[PDB]
RNA sequence: ACUGAACUCCUCACACCCAAUUGGACCAAUCUAUCACCCUAUAGAAGAACUAAUGUUAGUAUAAGUAACAUGAAAACAUUCU
């Protein structure tokens, strides 16, 4: 099982690595911007 | 016969010019948890960034050193005159 010594193979896994899954939550976006949101949830 | 453009070719480098709406990836600052020690990494947050709402608080221009405004005269400030 070549996942434990992997591991091995980094410093250890200090505080600055618990990163959250990739596709954890959908990015919180401020209904507003040049891209996403102009009225903001109602239109003109 | 030329001159005449993002049309096209010419050399690089090409996924870099609609309307709403939706869908994905990055981040301005701050706080916190570990890092780090001239502005820093990665995560959880969350009152999270403005050329404007006939917005409001403070400052300050302009119109401008303009519009408007006051002390009867004289005299040693005794007093006289109008
Ligand atoms: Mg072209
Ligand atoms: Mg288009
Ligand atoms: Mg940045
Ligand atoms: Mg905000
Ligand atoms: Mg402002
Ligand atoms: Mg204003
Ligand atoms: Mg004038
Ligand atoms: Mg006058």
């Amino acid at each position: 099982a070549r996942a434990l010594d992997l591991l091995r193979g980094l410093p250890r896994v200090s505080l600055a690595n618990l990163k959250p899954n990739p596709g954890s939550k959908k990015p919180e976006r401020r209904p507003r911007g040049r891209r996403r949101g102009r009225k903001c949830g109602r239109g003109h």
